[PDB]
DNA sequence: TAAAGTGTGGAGTAAGTGTGGAGA
DNA sequence: TTCTCCACACTTACTCCACACTTTA
DNA sequence: TAAAGTGTGGAGTAAGTGTGGAGA
DNA sequence: TTCTCCACACTTACTCCACACTTTA
C-alpha cells in the first residue's frame, strides 16, 4: 500500500519512507495507515479517535498522536504532510 | 463502504448486510454495529459502548442492545460476533 | 424526466398527475435521486424549503402532506421515516 | 460532489473549485465555506442573514457581519474570473447567481 | 548560492529552496535539471542538451520535466518549466 | 556498511540487520552504532550518553532495552561491566 | 459458589404523524 | 387567499430496566 | 436623498501545535 | 517503564465589528 513516496506494508506492520523504516507507536501506525487509503479526504477528529486510538478520550489527544507522528515524518524528510483543516481536523495531502 | 469479514454497512442507506441479506436493525444496535467494526478486534468497554451508541443509564442495559443485535445476527448464521470480555466489555471478533 | 418505480422535470410535473406545492415538488424531486438513503430534517430544510431558520417539525409536516397526496394514488409505504435520523424514499430489499 | 454552473464543491475533501478548462482550489475559511455550500443548494433562493448566520457561523452576532463574509468569499470568487455570483437582494438578503 | 525569482539553489548541499522557506525533495535528475535551467532561465535548451546534461525514448525526458514541474506546483509555483513546441524547456518567459 | 560479527549496519538507510533480519530501534538504540566501532572496548555511561542520548540506572535501562531487541533475534553480546559500563564483544 | 453476562418481556416515554388553523 | 409554517393531540414502537437463567474463574 | 450594501482594516479570540510530564 | 493521554503555553489566523465609500430606488 503505497502513497507518493510513503510505502505500508500491513503484513506486518512496517511503514518506509523511500527505504528508511520508521519507529511508529501502535495508535500512529493505524493513523497513517487509516488516512492513506484516502490521502486528500479530511478526517474529523470523531473519525481518528474511533479508528486510530484506545477511548472515549479528549479529541485534543487526537491532535497530540498527529503531531508525534507528523515529527516523525518530518525527521525522515517529508514535510507538508499531515495538514489540520482548521475547525474540521485533519488530510494527509491537500491538492 | 465499511466492509469487515461477511458484514457489510453502507452508511448512507443506514442498512447493514449480511452475505451468503439485509438487518432489521433499531438505530441504537446500527450505531453498536457501526462503531464497533471500525476496530473489529478492539475490545469496547460498556462506557464507551453507552456514549457512542445510545442516557448515563445503567451499564447492564449496553448488554441488553449488545444481545438484541447478536441475536439478529445469529438468525442470519452468524455465531461467533460480539464476544464479551468478562469484566471489561465486548469484541466484535478475536484475532 | 427522473424515473424510479412507478414515480415519473422540464415541466415541474410529477406523475396521474399530481398536484404538489412548490416544497413538496422539490422534496420529491431531491430524494428520488438517492431514493434508498436516508435524508436528515436538516437536509431537507436546506434543499427544499424556505425560511432554514423555521423548526425541523415543519419538515416531517411537508412530507406527511406529500405522503397523503401519494397515498391518496395508491402509493403507501413510500416516505418511510427512520426514527431519530430522518426520512427515506424507499427501503432496500433484503436482497 | 455538489455542482452548480462552474463552481464544484468536493464534500470529503473540504475543496471548492472553479472550472476552462482546468480547476483552481479556491483557500476559503470554514465560515466561507458553510456560506458556498448552504447557497448551493438552492442556488436561486434569496437566503436572509439571520438564515446564513444561523448555518454558517455560529454566534448572535450582528447581521452586517454576515456581509462582511460574503463579500470576502465574493472577492475570492471574482479573483477567479467569477463575478455574476453572490447578489445582494435589497432589504431581505444574498442569492447565488440569477 | 544561485538564486533565481523565489527560487534558490544551494550547490554544496544540493538542496533546493522555494513565506520561508520550504525545501524540495528531488531525485538526482531533477536537481541537476533545475541546477542546469536557472543558469539561463529564459533559455529554451532542447531536449538533446537536457538528456546529455541531466540524465545519467523523448516522453522519457519530458517525463523528468513533468516530475519535476509537479514538485514546484505543490510549492504554489505555476508557468514555470514551460515546453516550447517542437523544441524543448524554458524555465521562465 | 559497517560490519560486526553478524550484525550489519546500513548508515544511509539508518538500518542494523541481524544475520540468520531488520530490527526496530529506536534512534537513541541505533545510536549499536557508537559501539561496534570498537566492538572489544568498554564504553562508559557517560560515554555512551553524551553521544548516543540526545540517573544511571537510565542509561542502563537504554542499553537493557536494546539487549533485549538483539536477544529476540543474539544473546551475550551488550556484556556489562560492573560500575564502569559496557562492551559489544 | 461467587461473580459476571445473557436474554425475554413489558411499561413508560421518546419521536413522528397529521389535522387543523393563523399569517402572508 | 392557497401555501407555508406552527400547534396540539394522536399515535407508534424503542429504549430501558427487571428477573431469572446461564456461563465463567 | 434616504436607505441599504460593500469592503478594508484592526482588536480580540478561537483553534492547533508540540513540549513536557503523570499513569499504566 | 514505553506508550497513551492530558496540560500549558506558544503560535497562527479567522471571526467579528468599525468606519467610511459606494450603490440602488
Amino acid at each position: 500500500k503505497l502513497y507518493k513516496n510513503i510505502e505500508i506494508d500491513t503484513d506486518t506492520h512496517s511503514v518506509y519512507i523511500h527505504k528508511i523504516l520508521l519507529n511508529l507507536t501502535l495508535t500512529e501506525y493505524k493513523i497513517i495507515s487509516f488516512m492513506i487509503d484516502q490521502p486528500h479526504k479530511v478526517f474529523t477528529r470523531g473519525e481518528l479517535m474511533n479508528h486510530c486510538m484506545n477511548s472515549d478520550a479528549l479529541e485534543r489527544t487526537v491532535d497530540s498522536h498527529v503531531s508525534k507522528l507528523r515529527k516523525k515524518l518530518e525527521e525522515q524528510g517529508i514535510f507538508q504532510m499531515l495538514i489540520n483543516v482548521r475547525g474540521v481536523g485533519y488530510r494527509l495531502d491537500n491538492p
